[PDB]
DNA sequence: ATCCTCCCCTAC
DNA sequence: TAAGGTAGGGGAGGAT
Protein backbone atom coordinates (compact mmCIF):
# COMPACT_ATOMS: atom_id res chain seq x y z
CA UNK A 1 0.00 0.00 0.00
CA UNK A 2 1.42 3.47 -1.19
CA UNK A 3 0.39 4.56 2.39
CA UNK A 4 2.87 1.88 3.70
CA UNK A 5 5.48 2.81 1.35
CA UNK A 6 5.12 6.74 2.04
CA UNK A 7 5.91 5.83 5.43
CA UNK A 8 8.72 3.33 4.59
CA UNK A 9 10.40 5.35 2.88
CA UNK A 10 10.53 8.32 4.90
CA UNK A 11 11.59 6.05 7.85
CA UNK A 12 14.52 5.35 5.88
CA UNK A 13 15.55 8.36 4.18
CA UNK A 14 18.20 9.83 5.95
CA UNK A 15 17.74 13.30 3.94
CA UNK A 16 13.89 13.47 5.23
CA UNK A 17 15.61 12.88 8.94
CA UNK A 18 18.23 15.94 8.36
CA UNK A 19 15.73 18.28 7.26
CA UNK A 20 13.05 17.44 10.21
CA UNK A 21 16.19 17.67 12.80
CA UNK A 22 17.16 20.64 11.33
CA UNK A 23 13.27 21.83 11.59
CA UNK A 24 13.18 21.09 14.98
CA UNK A 25 16.64 22.50 16.38
CA UNK A 26 15.19 25.75 14.44
CA UNK A 27 12.13 25.84 16.34
CA UNK A 28 13.89 25.38 19.58
CA UNK A 29 16.21 28.52 19.15
CA UNK A 30 13.36 30.74 18.26
CA UNK A 31 11.78 29.30 21.78
CA UNK A 32 14.98 30.72 23.27
CA UNK A 33 14.42 34.08 22.10
CA UNK A 34 10.85 34.31 23.99
CA UNK A 35 23.22 30.42 31.76
CA UNK A 36 24.59 27.21 33.83
CA UNK A 37 27.80 27.13 31.13
CA UNK A 38 28.49 30.35 31.57
CA UNK A 39 29.36 30.69 35.40
CA UNK A 40 30.67 27.60 35.35
CA UNK A 41 33.45 28.88 33.22
CA UNK A 42 33.37 32.29 34.90
CA UNK A 43 35.97 31.34 37.37
CA UNK A 44 34.47 43.73 18.31
CA UNK A 45 31.51 41.43 17.04
CA UNK A 46 32.81 37.67 17.28
CA UNK A 47 31.21 34.75 15.61
CA UNK A 48 31.63 31.47 16.56
CA UNK A 49 30.85 28.32 13.77
CA UNK A 50 30.31 24.57 15.49
CA UNK A 51 30.44 21.69 13.00
CA UNK A 52 30.58 18.40 13.94
CA UNK A 53 33.15 16.07 12.14
CA UNK A 54 32.09 13.11 9.79
CA UNK A 55 29.11 13.48 12.17
CA UNK A 56 26.88 9.89 11.30
CA UNK A 57 30.28 8.65 11.72
CA UNK A 58 31.12 9.85 14.65
CA UNK A 59 28.24 9.06 16.07
CA UNK A 60 28.10 5.86 14.86
CA UNK A 61 31.48 4.37 16.09
CA UNK A 62 31.19 6.02 19.63
CA UNK A 63 31.00 2.54 21.19
CA UNK A 64 32.96 0.88 18.76
CA UNK A 65 36.97 1.49 19.02
CA UNK A 66 38.08 -0.90 16.64
CA UNK A 67 36.84 1.35 13.79
CA UNK A 68 38.62 4.54 15.25
CA UNK A 69 41.17 5.81 12.89
CA UNK A 70 40.06 3.61 9.95
CA UNK A 71 38.34 4.27 6.63
CA UNK A 72 35.10 4.28 7.96
CA UNK A 73 31.60 4.83 5.91
CA UNK A 74 27.92 5.71 6.54
CA UNK A 75 25.89 4.12 4.19
CA UNK A 76 22.61 1.79 3.72
CA UNK A 77 25.23 -1.32 1.89
CA UNK A 78 25.63 -3.88 4.25
CA UNK A 79 29.03 -4.00 3.21
CA UNK A 80 29.89 -5.63 -0.35
CA UNK A 81 29.87 -3.12 -2.47
CA UNK A 82 27.92 -4.92 -4.49
CA UNK A 83 24.33 -4.62 -6.18
CA UNK A 84 22.23 -7.23 -8.34
CA UNK A 85 22.91 -6.77 -12.29
CA UNK A 86 20.75 -4.51 -13.59
CA UNK A 87 20.58 -5.33 -17.30
CA UNK A 88 19.87 -2.35 -19.72
CA UNK A 89 21.05 0.06 -17.40
CA UNK A 90 23.66 2.47 -18.78
CA UNK A 91 25.45 3.17 -15.63
CA UNK A 92 28.07 5.29 -18.03
CA UNK A 93 25.74 7.51 -19.38
CA UNK A 94 24.41 8.37 -16.30
CA UNK A 95 27.90 9.32 -14.89
CA UNK A 96 29.00 11.00 -18.02
CA UNK A 97 25.41 13.36 -17.63
CA UNK A 98 26.53 13.73 -13.84
CA UNK A 99 29.83 14.90 -14.54
CA UNK A 100 29.03 17.16 -17.60
CA UNK A 101 25.44 18.92 -17.60
CA UNK A 102 25.11 18.58 -13.41
CA UNK A 103 28.68 18.74 -12.34
CA UNK A 104 28.79 22.12 -14.54
CA UNK A 105 26.09 23.84 -16.68
CA UNK A 106 33.02 -3.92 -12.54
CA UNK A 107 30.21 -0.95 -13.00
CA UNK A 108 27.44 -3.18 -13.72
CA UNK A 109 27.44 -4.81 -10.07
CA UNK A 110 28.45 -2.00 -7.96
CA UNK A 111 26.92 -0.53 -4.85
CA UNK A 112 24.76 2.73 -6.34
CA UNK A 113 23.93 3.43 -2.21
CA UNK A 114 25.23 7.04 -1.16
CA UNK A 115 27.44 7.31 1.41
CA UNK A 116 26.29 9.93 3.69
CA UNK A 117 29.08 10.59 5.62
CA UNK A 118 33.24 9.25 5.73
CA UNK A 119 35.78 8.84 8.49
CA UNK A 120 38.79 11.36 7.65
CA UNK A 121 40.91 8.30 6.93
CA UNK A 122 38.68 7.64 4.26
CA UNK A 123 39.01 10.94 2.98
CA UNK A 124 42.51 11.21 2.76
CA UNK A 125 42.00 8.77 -0.28
CA UNK A 126 38.91 11.01 -2.26
CA UNK A 127 36.25 9.09 -0.53
CA UNK A 128 33.72 11.98 -0.24
CA UNK A 129 29.95 12.41 1.49
CA UNK A 130 27.71 11.76 -1.34
CA UNK A 131 29.99 9.43 -3.63
CA UNK A 132 28.41 5.84 -4.47
CA UNK A 133 29.46 2.76 -1.99
CA UNK A 134 30.52 0.40 -4.65
CA UNK A 135 33.28 3.46 -6.55
CA UNK A 136 34.62 3.93 -2.68
CA UNK A 137 35.19 0.40 -2.72
CA UNK A 138 37.35 0.68 -5.73
CA UNK A 139 39.60 3.58 -4.44
CA UNK A 140 39.73 2.14 -0.85
CA UNK A 141 39.18 -1.81 -0.13
CA UNK A 142 39.58 -0.94 3.14
CA UNK A 143 36.36 0.67 3.59
CA UNK A 144 34.37 -0.35 6.10
CA UNK A 145 30.34 -0.11 5.86
CA UNK A 146 28.55 1.27 8.66
CA UNK A 147 24.23 1.31 9.28
CA UNK A 148 22.42 4.50 9.89
CA UNK A 149 21.37 4.93 13.54
CA UNK A 150 18.85 7.92 13.17
CA UNK A 151 17.83 7.65 16.67
CA UNK A 152 21.33 8.15 18.14
CA UNK A 153 22.04 11.50 15.87
CA UNK A 154 19.24 12.93 16.69
CA UNK A 155 20.22 12.73 20.22
CA UNK A 156 23.50 14.05 19.79
CA UNK A 157 22.04 16.72 17.78
CA UNK A 158 20.06 17.75 20.89
CA UNK A 159 22.97 17.35 23.08
CA UNK A 160 25.09 20.06 20.86
CA UNK A 161 22.56 22.22 21.08
CA UNK A 162 21.65 22.06 24.56
CA UNK A 163 25.04 22.79 25.35
CA UNK A 164 25.21 25.66 23.31
CA UNK A 165 22.50 27.26 24.32
CA UNK A 166 23.77 26.40 28.12
CA UNK A 167 26.28 29.15 26.93
CA UNK A 168 24.20 31.70 25.53
CA UNK A 169 21.02 32.03 23.33
CA UNK A 170 22.68 34.18 20.38
CA UNK A 171 22.64 30.97 18.22
CA UNK A 172 21.72 30.39 14.50
CA UNK A 173 20.84 26.74 13.80
CA UNK A 174 22.32 26.01 10.56
CA UNK A 175 21.76 22.17 10.46
CA UNK A 176 21.48 19.20 12.90
CA UNK A 177 25.06 19.27 13.27
CA UNK A 178 26.07 22.69 12.85
CA UNK A 179 25.58 26.21 14.55
CA UNK A 180 27.25 29.49 14.51
CA UNK A 181 27.25 31.59 17.78
CA UNK A 182 27.31 35.16 18.59
CA UNK A 183 30.03 35.14 21.72
CA UNK A 184 30.87 38.95 21.91
CA UNK A 185 28.72 39.23 25.30
CA UNK A 186 30.59 36.22 26.84
CA UNK A 187 33.85 37.08 25.90
CA UNK A 188 32.84 40.44 27.72
CA UNK A 189 31.45 38.75 30.59
CA UNK A 190 34.12 36.04 31.27
CA UNK A 191 36.78 37.97 29.85
CA UNK A 192 37.91 34.91 28.31
CA UNK A 193 40.45 34.84 24.64
CA UNK A 194 38.38 33.49 22.18
CA UNK A 195 40.78 30.27 21.86
CA UNK A 196 40.03 29.93 25.45
CA UNK A 197 36.32 29.70 25.29
CA UNK A 198 36.61 27.76 21.91
CA UNK A 199 38.44 25.09 23.73
CA UNK A 200 36.27 25.12 26.86
CA UNK A 201 33.15 24.49 24.23
CA UNK A 202 34.79 21.41 22.16
CA UNK A 203 35.54 20.10 25.53
CA UNK A 204 32.23 20.18 27.18
CA UNK A 205 31.42 18.62 23.73
CA UNK A 206 33.28 15.95 23.49
CA UNK A 207 32.76 14.84 27.23
CA UNK A 208 28.98 14.52 26.53
CA UNK A 209 28.55 13.26 23.02
CA UNK A 210 31.55 11.21 22.48
CA UNK A 211 32.07 13.38 19.40
CA UNK A 212 34.20 15.56 18.33
CA UNK A 213 33.51 19.36 17.08
CA UNK A 214 35.85 21.68 15.50
CA UNK A 215 35.29 25.62 15.75
CA UNK A 216 35.94 28.16 13.49
CA UNK A 217 36.09 32.32 14.43
CA UNK A 218 35.84 35.46 13.06
CA UNK A 219 34.59 38.96 13.37
CA UNK A 220 32.12 37.38 11.25
CA UNK A 221 29.55 34.65 9.69
CA UNK A 222 31.86 34.15 6.44
CA UNK A 223 34.88 34.43 7.80
CA UNK A 224 33.79 31.71 10.89
CA UNK A 225 32.54 28.69 8.50
CA UNK A 226 35.58 29.51 6.02
CA UNK A 227 38.05 29.15 9.09
CA UNK A 228 36.04 25.57 10.35
CA UNK A 229 37.26 24.54 7.06
CA UNK A 230 41.15 24.74 8.36
CA UNK A 231 40.17 23.26 11.53
CA UNK A 232 39.27 20.39 10.53
CA UNK A 233 39.37 17.28 12.03
CA UNK A 234 39.04 17.86 15.95
CA UNK A 235 40.57 21.43 16.24
CA UNK A 236 39.85 25.02 16.26
CA UNK A 237 40.98 28.01 13.90
CA UNK A 238 40.64 31.90 14.48
CA UNK A 239 41.08 33.50 11.56
CA UNK A 240 42.16 36.93 12.97
CA UNK A 241 41.79 40.26 10.86
CA UNK A 242 45.24 40.77 10.15
CA UNK A 243 45.44 37.41 8.14
CA UNK A 244 41.70 37.99 6.28
CA UNK A 245 42.89 39.34 2.91
CA UNK A 246 45.98 36.56 2.12
CA UNK A 247 43.67 33.85 3.40
CA UNK A 248 40.76 34.78 1.47
CA UNK A 249 42.50 35.59 -1.76
CA UNK A 250 43.74 32.04 -2.12
CA UNK A 251 40.28 30.22 -1.68
CA UNK A 252 38.47 28.60 -4.57
CA UNK A 253 35.24 30.22 -5.26
CA UNK A 254 33.33 26.98 -4.61
CA UNK A 255 34.45 27.45 -0.67
CA UNK A 256 31.93 30.66 -0.53
CA UNK A 257 28.50 29.58 0.81
CA UNK A 258 26.20 30.36 -1.48
CA UNK A 259 28.55 29.16 -4.69
CA UNK A 260 27.69 25.78 -5.72
CA UNK A 261 28.82 23.62 -9.02
CA UNK A 262 26.66 25.52 -11.46
CA UNK A 263 28.00 29.20 -10.30
CA UNK A 264 31.29 27.96 -10.18
CA UNK A 265 31.15 27.25 -13.71
CA UNK A 266 29.98 30.55 -14.95
CA UNK A 267 32.81 32.02 -13.16
CA UNK A 268 35.62 29.76 -14.18
CA UNK A 269 34.34 30.71 -18.30
CA UNK A 270 35.45 34.54 -17.00
CA UNK A 271 38.92 33.13 -15.84
CA UNK A 272 37.71 32.75 -12.47
CA UNK A 273 39.36 29.94 -9.88
CA UNK A 274 39.64 31.40 -6.79
CA UNK A 275 38.55 34.63 -4.68
CA UNK A 276 41.25 36.84 -5.31
CA UNK A 277 40.66 36.19 -9.20
CA UNK A 278 37.19 37.51 -8.33
CA UNK A 279 38.44 40.08 -6.49
CA UNK A 280 39.65 41.91 -9.82
CA UNK A 281 35.93 42.00 -11.09
CA UNK A 282 33.68 45.38 -10.73
CA UNK A 283 30.50 45.44 -8.61
CA UNK A 284 28.74 46.72 -11.72
CA UNK A 285 30.08 44.18 -14.24
CA UNK A 286 29.00 41.27 -11.28
CA UNK A 287 25.50 42.81 -11.11
CA UNK A 288 24.95 42.44 -14.87
CA UNK A 289 26.18 39.41 -15.44
CA UNK A 290 24.70 37.84 -12.21
CA UNK A 291 21.74 39.92 -11.06
CA UNK A 292 22.16 42.55 -8.27
CA UNK A 293 21.88 40.22 -5.16
CA UNK A 294 24.01 37.81 -6.62
CA UNK A 295 26.29 40.35 -8.09
CA UNK A 296 26.57 42.05 -5.00
CA UNK A 297 26.94 38.69 -2.58
CA UNK A 298 29.97 38.02 -4.38
CA UNK A 299 31.86 41.13 -4.32
CA UNK A 300 31.53 41.49 -0.97
CA UNK A 301 32.39 37.47 -0.03
CA UNK A 302 35.12 37.20 -1.44
CA UNK A 303 36.79 40.15 0.31
CA UNK A 304 35.82 38.38 3.65
CA UNK A 305 33.11 41.41 4.05
CA UNK A 306 29.72 40.19 5.53
CA UNK A 307 26.88 41.79 7.63
CA UNK A 308 24.48 38.98 8.41
CA UNK A 309 23.81 39.25 12.42
CA UNK A 310 23.41 35.84 13.69
CA UNK A 311 19.51 35.25 12.45
CA UNK A 312 17.87 33.75 15.96
CA UNK A 313 14.18 33.81 14.25
CA UNK A 314 13.07 32.07 11.42
CA UNK A 315 9.83 32.09 9.80
CA UNK A 316 7.84 29.26 8.04
CA UNK A 317 7.28 29.44 5.25
CA UNK A 318 6.45 26.44 3.10
CA UNK A 319 5.58 22.52 3.85
CA UNK A 320 6.27 20.29 1.02
CA UNK A 321 6.85 16.52 0.25
CA UNK A 322 8.52 15.00 -2.33
CA UNK A 323 9.76 11.64 -2.90
CA UNK A 324 11.96 10.67 -5.67
CA UNK A 325 12.91 7.32 -5.06
CA UNK A 326 11.51 4.23 -5.70
CA UNK A 327 8.74 5.65 -8.07
CA UNK A 328 7.09 3.29 -10.88
CA UNK A 329 3.78 3.46 -11.74
CA UNK A 330 2.31 1.74 -14.87
CA UNK A 331 -1.59 2.85 -14.54
CA UNK A 332 -2.99 6.28 -14.29
CA UNK A 333 -5.10 4.62 -11.48
CA UNK A 334 -1.28 3.91 -9.36
CA UNK A 335 -0.44 7.26 -9.94
CA UNK A 336 -3.81 9.25 -8.67
CA UNK A 337 -3.78 6.68 -5.96
CA UNK A 338 -0.21 7.98 -5.11
CA UNK A 339 -1.17 11.62 -5.43
CA UNK A 340 -4.26 10.89 -2.85
CA UNK A 341 -1.86 9.31 -0.18
CA UNK A 342 0.69 12.00 -0.75
CA UNK A 343 -1.94 14.71 0.06
CA UNK A 344 -2.56 13.37 3.41
CA UNK A 345 0.76 13.18 4.57
CA UNK A 346 1.00 16.70 3.21
CA UNK A 347 -2.47 16.82 5.50
CA UNK A 348 -0.33 15.59 8.56
CA UNK A 349 2.52 17.99 8.46
CA UNK A 350 0.87 20.81 7.88
CA UNK A 351 -1.47 20.06 11.32
CA UNK A 352 2.01 19.08 13.03
CA UNK A 353 3.28 22.45 11.87
CA UNK A 354 0.13 24.08 12.62
CA UNK A 355 -0.23 25.88 9.06
CA UNK A 356 -2.96 26.28 6.28
CA UNK A 357 -1.99 27.02 2.88
CA UNK A 358 -3.16 28.65 -0.43
CA UNK A 359 -1.20 27.78 -3.16
CA UNK A 360 -0.42 24.39 -4.14
CA UNK A 361 2.17 23.27 -6.43
CA UNK A 362 2.85 19.18 -7.91
CA UNK A 363 6.09 18.72 -9.73
CA UNK A 364 6.57 15.52 -11.17
CA UNK A 365 9.96 13.63 -12.18
CA UNK A 366 10.06 12.22 -16.06
CA UNK A 367 12.47 10.13 -17.62
CA UNK A 368 14.80 12.30 -19.89
CA UNK A 369 13.96 11.46 -23.44
CA UNK A 370 17.44 9.12 -24.61
CA UNK A 371 17.73 8.15 -20.59
CA UNK A 372 17.78 4.74 -20.42
CA UNK A 373 14.29 3.06 -19.03
CA UNK A 374 16.22 1.07 -16.55
CA UNK A 375 18.16 3.40 -13.81
CA UNK A 376 21.89 2.68 -12.57
CA UNK A 377 20.67 3.17 -9.30
CA UNK A 378 17.74 0.41 -7.85
CA UNK A 379 15.16 2.61 -7.03
CA UNK A 380 16.75 5.85 -8.43
CA UNK A 381 15.01 8.69 -10.41
CA UNK A 382 17.39 8.27 -12.82
CA UNK A 383 18.10 11.28 -15.53
CA UNK A 384 15.21 13.13 -15.30
CA UNK A 385 13.58 16.56 -16.27
CA UNK A 386 10.28 18.32 -14.06
CA UNK A 387 6.97 19.44 -15.35
CA UNK A 388 5.24 21.72 -12.72
CA UNK A 389 2.20 22.88 -11.73
CA UNK A 390 0.91 25.89 -9.73
CA UNK A 391 -2.73 26.75 -8.58
CA UNK A 392 -3.97 28.62 -6.09
CA UNK A 393 -7.41 28.50 -3.50
CA UNK A 394 -10.01 30.92 -2.46
CA UNK A 395 -9.51 29.96 1.29
CA UNK A 396 -6.35 28.49 3.29
CA UNK A 397 -6.88 25.02 3.22
CA UNK A 398 -5.15 22.10 4.90
CA UNK A 399 -7.49 19.13 3.90
CA UNK A 400 -6.20 16.30 2.26
CA UNK A 401 -9.61 15.99 -0.04
CA UNK A 402 -9.54 19.11 -1.11
CA UNK A 403 -5.29 19.11 -1.49
CA UNK A 404 -5.68 15.80 -3.35
CA UNK A 405 -8.38 16.81 -5.73
CA UNK A 406 -5.93 19.95 -6.81
CA UNK A 407 -3.15 17.21 -7.35
CA UNK A 408 -5.38 15.29 -9.88
CA UNK A 409 -6.57 18.67 -11.95
CA UNK A 410 -3.11 19.56 -12.08
CA UNK A 411 -1.89 15.87 -12.68
CA UNK A 412 -4.04 15.91 -15.76
CA UNK A 413 -2.86 18.97 -17.46
CA UNK A 414 0.22 17.27 -18.07
CA UNK A 415 0.87 15.32 -20.82
CA UNK A 416 2.27 12.53 -19.55
CA UNK A 417 3.61 9.12 -19.91
CA UNK A 418 2.95 7.45 -16.49
CA UNK A 419 5.30 4.24 -16.82
CA UNK A 420 8.11 7.42 -17.22
CA UNK A 421 7.55 8.79 -13.85
CA UNK A 422 10.32 8.95 -11.46
CA UNK A 423 9.47 11.13 -8.61
CA UNK A 424 6.27 13.53 -7.27
CA UNK A 425 6.14 16.23 -5.04
CA UNK A 426 3.51 18.62 -3.46
CA UNK A 427 4.75 21.82 -2.22
CA UNK A 428 2.23 24.20 -0.06
CA UNK A 429 2.97 28.25 -0.11
CA UNK A 430 1.33 31.20 1.16
CA UNK A 431 0.87 29.70 4.70
CA UNK A 432 -1.81 31.31 7.18
CA UNK A 433 -1.40 29.90 11.04
CA UNK A 434 -4.03 27.96 12.65
CA UNK A 435 -5.73 29.50 15.69
C1' DA B 1 9.98 50.20 -9.10
C1' DT B 2 7.42 46.69 -7.07
C1' DC B 3 5.19 42.87 -7.35
C1' DC B 4 3.79 38.33 -9.35
C1' DT B 5 4.85 33.54 -11.00
C1' DC B 6 7.72 29.90 -12.58
C1' DC B 7 11.48 28.02 -12.10
C1' DC B 8 16.86 26.99 -10.97
C1' DC B 9 20.32 26.78 -7.42
C1' DT B 10 22.35 25.89 -2.95
C1' DA B 11 23.18 23.91 1.92
C1' DC B 12 23.28 20.05 5.07
C1' DT C 1 19.58 -3.81 -4.16
C1' DA C 2 18.02 0.98 -1.55
C1' DA C 3 15.48 4.51 0.61
C1' DG C 4 18.25 10.95 -4.59
C1' DG C 5 14.51 15.61 1.16
C1' DT C 6 13.46 20.02 2.30
C1' DA C 7 13.42 25.25 2.62
C1' DG C 8 14.79 29.41 1.23
C1' DG C 9 17.32 32.88 -2.02
C1' DG C 10 16.75 35.00 -6.04
C1' DG C 11 16.80 35.70 -11.40
C1' DA C 12 14.01 36.12 -15.91
C1' DG C 13 10.64 38.14 -17.57
C1' DG C 14 6.31 39.95 -17.69
C1' DA C 15 2.01 42.80 -15.57
C1' DT C 16 0.93 46.44 -12.66
N1 LIG D 1 25.81 14.11 1.16
C1 LIG D 1 25.41 14.23 2.45
C2 LIG D 1 25.94 15.22 3.28
C3 LIG D 1 25.52 15.30 4.62
N2 LIG D 1 24.52 14.42 5.11
C4 LIG D 1 24.61 14.02 6.53
C5 LIG D 1 25.77 13.08 6.82
C6 LIG D 1 26.68 13.92 7.69
O1 LIG D 1 27.21 13.09 8.71
C7 LIG D 1 25.81 15.04 8.25
C8 LIG D 1 26.55 16.36 8.40
O2 LIG D 1 27.08 16.76 7.14
P1 LIG D 1 28.39 17.70 7.03
O3 LIG D 1 28.30 18.43 5.72
O4 LIG D 1 28.60 18.49 8.30
O5 LIG D 1 29.58 16.65 6.85
P2 LIG D 1 30.19 15.69 7.97
O6 LIG D 1 29.78 16.15 9.33
O7 LIG D 1 29.92 14.27 7.60
O8 LIG D 1 31.76 15.91 7.69
P3 LIG D 1 32.53 17.28 8.01
O9 LIG D 1 33.43 16.77 9.13
O10 LIG D 1 33.25 17.62 6.71
O11 LIG D 1 31.58 18.37 8.44
O12 LIG D 1 24.73 15.20 7.32
C9 LIG D 1 24.08 13.39 4.22
O13 LIG D 1 23.23 12.56 4.58
N3 LIG D 1 24.50 13.35 2.94
MG1 LIG E 1 29.90 18.25 10.09
MG1 LIG F 1 23.22 4.96 1.99
MG1 LIG G 1 26.75 19.72 8.77
MG1 LIG H 1 30.20 27.07 -1.94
Amino acid sequence: SDCNFISNFYSHSRLHHISMWKCELTEFVNTLQRFPGREKLKKQSCIMHVDMDCFFVSVGIRNRPDLKGKPVAVTSNRGTGRAPLRPGANPQLEWQYYQNKILKGIDSVLSRAEIASCSYEARQLGIKNGMFFGHAKQLCPNLQAVPYDFHAYKEVAQTLYETLASYTHNIEAVSCDEALVDITEILAETKLTPDEFANAVRMEIKDQTKCAASVGIGSNILLARMATRKAKPDGQYHLKPEEVDDFIRGQLVTNLPGVGHSMESKLASLGIKTCGDLQYMTMAKLQKEFGPKTGQMLYRFCRGLDDRPVRTEKERKSVSAEINYGIRFTQPKEAEAFLLSLSEEIQRRLEATGMKGKRLTLKIMVRKPGAPVETAKFGGHGICDNIARTVTLDQATDNAKIIGKAMLNMFHTMKLNISDMRGVGIHVNQLVPTN
